[PDB]
């Protein structure tokens, strides 16, 4: 009467459907053996190093065909917006700019995750973090990508621990001899935006779900960055069961499990709800960043078993960076995802002078409603979510508000490495959200009244911006290379150089895109979309 | 300039401060072998399936030292409430019921959760799932367990699995030769406060973080049965890391871990912050259930590195069926954590008879007499139905059906029985968290029935506007101690309607002596109003 059934039983469960490319002579790092009459590899663990250092440096480079075609979806499609085009056609530039291989397609060349499964017969040595670490500092050390981990010294005093570690290894142990990987670098952005809900039985009926549906994606906004992969998993053995599958589902990694479930409880990909979440997504109107047809390039849902009396619910997004590549360990040596190295075949305002008084900037744009294109020309004040809390900490102690916080647009950012003879590296937006308690208060006390950033901000910074005559102006979120190719002319550190790339910095910019998306007259361009 | 370091650094990583038993023999399951110069250790992969077997029986009947202390501290100290002795009494008296070994200490048998952590050399075959699972299924099968798994044959169409499978089986590779586990037995009502929440930097400071932790809390309120295991997780590499850490947080899994950090971000228990914890759930007065100072065994707090944009946070329970053993397969054979086969040792050496054998109307007229807070005692007749069947009812009424007349003769108790022992009039039978049936009190009292709910936890403000529009009552019974209330207060128990279902049957039982407390009553009361407001 006892029959196992795994919860996951994918039909390509090695990745058959994925090109791969294998490393030049990696074959020398690996030796078929028979012990006790089963086949095994003896895997030199310099292999991890190798494998980890090419998979996080070419994943900031190039995209996976399914990312480029979401984008040329958007520029072709009739029914999709001027902006939702605009913003595509900026990314695929991006992507064009990053496939130069000099600068990373974000700023946030993110967290190093490792998904690996090495099999029982896999011999390594046993010190697979530590070699994988090594190359992962290797990838982040010597290209010019960011060191973005923060140290927790105590509870509250951190620092960064400029290379980038630790890393998330995750190694499972899995039948066979061969080692197999999912490398993710994951922005900080997209990462924040996977969700975990805790319902009931009341949800499970196609009226109840297809409203949560419609709740949820808007609490999504646009804060990582759309078009998004959307992965929506419904149950689970336990809310870090439901949160790691909805992860693995937006990185595409689940696509070929069965679509029907059975009596033994086996998770399955279920067709119809991710249409009934496209719909929801191109219904709603937020569009590719600001407003449109194209808030999602496309959906992964997941239905899994569940306890009687639980029923965990992950939301999870694969943001405008979307970085993951497979790779695998085997007799024949390391191979590693092929990424699409060509990314130009996808391809088919107002002008804002800040070299002025600040209140002269602010009174130009009084004179334009939420929606408005503008182009930036001229100094930036870079202060990101460490200096934003050191500033209110001087002000709580009585100091002043500092200088640089009066005189320019804030811009919320923080810098990947400059390569060398480069004005700058990678220099896109932060997800402004994060920012927002700050707002009121600075402008109370004269400063802030220009903010640049990306992503939907909540009331209380509509409000302020009204009370006090301020501006949230946005960018487009993602283009992080040919900003700084073609806009970011000067960089300098201004305070704070400990923080690293949260350091506040003065930059000089050039022909620097941005939206109007809270005004000074209590407008925000998102109220209709995320009400 | 590259310095390896580990997130989890623990001092005792084999967890030697645990006492372990070996299972007699088994080193007839292990031999160790030499291949290439290195040691190896070959596993016959039936010792996973005894393993597993015996991990799943005996987590049922037994707990550690450190969770039955904490019932013994809430019974001695001057600070505990009249209730918190009242209730913490009531769950050593179950504990002393379950070490019997018939019956399990709650009816939820749980999630049968498996942390394994296999050497690169210890070699079972490859089919640990499998011989794990049948273990698992061996443990559900033969004892006086719940089937408590629900298979998706669609989206919303379900079916129980009848074998308390799938597990979660988390097998990871790490060096050497054994074979370590951390087998989790876990409820489903402790797993739903399982909560994720992605913060900023704005939240790390100490007034923001004490305010956060504060307000988090409350949203536990009673619905896992406290007192509580605390486990709170700050930072994280992502969120499914975070959720990760905070459940074998609150498994002790992580006690040994440093208490200071470094400039390589590895994790920390932060005492401080775990005494704030404990500060913060006694002075919330949400006590054991019922008011009192002991919402809270213990805390965990466990500090961790963050992406400069992320600040992930989780908190997360473990409730009063506290059940998890480690194990290890090495050299010597299998061993198994040694659990308390004693707990009536932690054991040191007034309420309103309410007769359900009434007209349903002359029973609520007894209770309208009576403030929230008392203490009552149930004689007679309840119709159980929990989740499933709750959804049934209603999809029938919206079809045009009415409200069963089974819903209207006897208060609904919200409960999913494990098996019934032979010669037993029942198993394992205690309450499930009533807030997950909210939104169905209003639709059934406006239709003449359930105007007398008995659950555990608190509930929301609808359920509490209902009761004062409906003239109705929620009572609270107890949360946790399901092997007393079978063997002492469950008299008889016959199904009623829907047998297709498994213990999400409709049930129709016979009680005697039953406590609970009126915690709605039918004028707008709530006795959670002021801890959980
Ligand atoms: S800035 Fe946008 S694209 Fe870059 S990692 Fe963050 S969410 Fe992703
Ligand atoms: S009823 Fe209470 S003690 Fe039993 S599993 Fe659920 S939350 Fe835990």
């Amino acid at each position: 009467d006892f029959h196992f059934s795994a919860i996951f039983q994918p039909t390509d469960p090695h990745h058959h459907q994925t090109e791969f490319a294998k490393v030049e002579g990696s074959e020398k790092y690996v030796e078929e053996v028979e012990v006790f009459g089963r086949q095994a590899l003896k895997v030199n663990p310099e292999a991890l190093t190798i494998l980890a250092h090419r998979a996080f440096s070419d994943v900031h480079h190039f995209f996976r065909k399914d990312h480029l075609e979401g984008w040329r979806r958007a520029i072709e499609d009739p029914e999709a917006s001027d902006n939702d085009r605009y913003v595509a056609t900026t990314l695929l530039k991006n992507a064009c700019i990053a496939a130069g291989r000099v600068l990373p397609s974000c700023q946030d060349t993110g967290t190093a995750i490792v998904l690996g499964k090495r099999g029982e017969l896999c011999w390594t040595g046993g010190e697979d973090e530590k070699y994988l670490s090594k190359g992962i500092w290797n990838a982040y050390r010597y290209h010019n990508l960011r060191y973005s981990q923060t140290a927790a010294l105590d509870m509250f005093k951190e620092c960064n621990t400029g290379d980038n570690l630790p890393a998330q290894l995750d190694l499972l142990a899995v039948p066979g001899s061969d080692y197999e990987f999912l490398f993710i670098a994951k922005g900080g952005g997209s990462a924040n935006k996977a969700y975990l809900y805790q319902e009931t039985k009341a949800l499970l009926n196609p009226k109840s779900l297809r409203a949560f549906i419609e709740e949820k994606l808007k609490t999504l906004g646009t804060a990582a960055c759309p078009p998004y992969h959307i992965a929506l998993v419904i149950g689970g053995t336990s809310a870090e069961m439901t949160m790691k599958t909805v992860k693995l589902a937006s990185c595409r990694y689940y696509d070929s499990l069965p679509t029907t479930g059975d009596k033994y409880g086996r998770a399955f990909r279920d067709p119809e709800w991710e249409k009934i979440v496209m719909e929801v997504a191109q219904k709603s109107g937020i569009g590719a960043q600001f407003g449109g047809k194209y808030f999602a390039h496309q959906a992964r849902v997941i239905r899994l078993p569940r306890h009687g009396a639980s029923c965990p619910v992950g939301l999870a997004v694969s943001c405008s960076a979307d970085r993951q590549i497979l790779a695998h360990i085997n007799k024949s040596g390391i191979y590693i995802e092929q990424l699409e190295q060509n990314p130009a075949q996808y391809l088919p305002s107002v002008k804002v002078d800040l070299k002025r008084p600040i209140d002269k900037v602010r009174q130009q744009l009084s004179q334009y409603p939420v929606g408005t294109r503008v182009m930036l020309n001229g100094t930036l004040i870079v202060a990101a979510d460490i200096a934003h809390a050191k500033i209110k900490e001087m002000m709580d102690n009585g100091e002043p508000l500092p200088e640089y916080m009066k005189t320019s647009p804030i811009y919320y950012a923080g810098p990947a490495k400059t390569p060398e003879g480069y004005a700058s590296g990678s220099f896109g937006p932060t997800t402004a959200g994060r920012m927002d308690s700050y707002v009121d208060l600075f402008q109370s006390h004269g400063g802030s009244y220009i903010t640049l950033a990306k992503g939907n901000r909540s009331k209380q910074v509509t409000d302020a911006c009204k009370k006090h005559g301020g501006f949230y102006l946005g960018s487009i979120g993602g283009p992080a290379a040919i900003l700084a190719k073609d806009s970011i002319k000067q960089v300098t550190c201004l305070a704070f150089p400990e923080l690293g790339m949260e350091a506040v910095w003065k930059i000089e910019v050039e022909d620097f895109p941005a939206f109007i998306v809270v005004d000074d007259k209590g407008n925000d361009m998102y109220s209709k979309t995320l009400a």
